[PDB]
């Protein structure tokens, strides 16, 4: 232990005083490498896309093995340094749902992190792509069903436990689907605690250690609430100079962290986190049912 405060723990502390959050999100913005995205905007391509101006790197973009379109609007995010490698996606469309499920089997995926809602602002983000009830969800585009095998509902997240079937293999893979409710489109985690709760759940699962594919981490566009949580649990791993951090990782996806208290956020959590679990949770009040047996 250092008596020391780290080098993040004294930016946070400059940052904060001088105010300087929005002038170092500025910073970032101007900073950040600008890649081809040439597939993104073929025309053929226009359904697949949530959103106009979020697009992957055809550097980064996964690819959809054997499909007459390989197109679909998600990025693997590669931090060799820290061993970590995530998939960050849009909220899944419509028509795009049967390729969400195609890329999860086809990159070994084992955990999908979930971070908006269904409907945000009166808005639609995100298609329902997994089962609500004991019904098989069936994706015929690609060949692929989802049946909801058991839930774990805490207050701010939900844990799905689901079973995808490669429907002409008949292979089955059961996928944790971590889905946090409470966290707003544009904003952020109601504490370091409760974010950090929710990052180490997903942990302890170990869908995020090496021996699977990648993570897939989305939410409406898959860049601010995804581009956060990748931050933070990739900025742990290291333990570092966070901007730097953040400016490599929007090499593989645009747009990483939307807003300067996202990356204020970002700042805090790490703080938190390079530290008490126990703490996190009871602060969390992740429990619907507290009482004692």
């Amino acid at each position: 232990s250092n008596a020391m405060p780290t080098t993040i723990e004294r930016e946070f502390e400059e940052l904060d005083t001088q105010r300087r959050w929005q002038p170092l999100y500025l910073e970032i913005r101007n900073e950040s490498h600008d890649y081809p995205h040439r597939v993104a905007k073929f025309p053929e391509n226009r359904n697949r896309n949530r959103y106009r101006d979020v697009s992957p790197y055809d550097h980064s973009r996964v690819k959809l093995q054997n499909a007459e379109n390989d197109y679909i609007n998600a990025s693997l995010v590669d931090i060799e340094e820290a061993q970590r490698s995530y998939i960050l996606t849009q909220g899944p469309l419509p028509n795009t749902c049967c390729h969400f499920w195609l890329m999860v089997w086809q990159q070994k995926t084992k955990a999908v992190v979930m971070l908006n809602r269904i409907v945000e602002k009166e808005s639609v983000k995100c298609a329902q792509y997994w089962p609500t009830d004991d019904q098989e969800m069936l994706f015929k585009e690609t060949g692929f069903s989802v049946k909801l095998l058991s839930e774990d509902v805490k207050s701010y997240y939900t844990v799905h436990l689901l079973q995808l079937e490669n429907i002409n293999s008949g292979e089955t893979r059961t996928i944790s689907h971590f889905h946090y409710t409470t966290w707003p489109d544009f904003g952020v985690p109601e504490s370091p605690a409760s974010f950090l709760n929710f990052l180490f759940k997903v942990r302890e699962s170990g869908s995020l250690n090496p021996d699977h594919g990648p993570a897939v981490i989305h939410c409406s566009a898959g860049i601010g609430r995804s581009g956060t949580f990748s931050l933070v649990d990739t900025c742990l791993v290291l333990m570092i100079n966070i901007k730097q951090v953040l400016l490599n990782m929007r090499k593989y996806r645009m747009g990483l962290i939307q807003t300067p208290d996202q990356l204020r956020f970002s700042y805090m959590a790490i703080i938190e986190g390079a530290k008490i679990q126990k703490r996190w949770k009871e602060l969390s009040k992740e429990d619907l049912s507290p009482a004692f047996d």
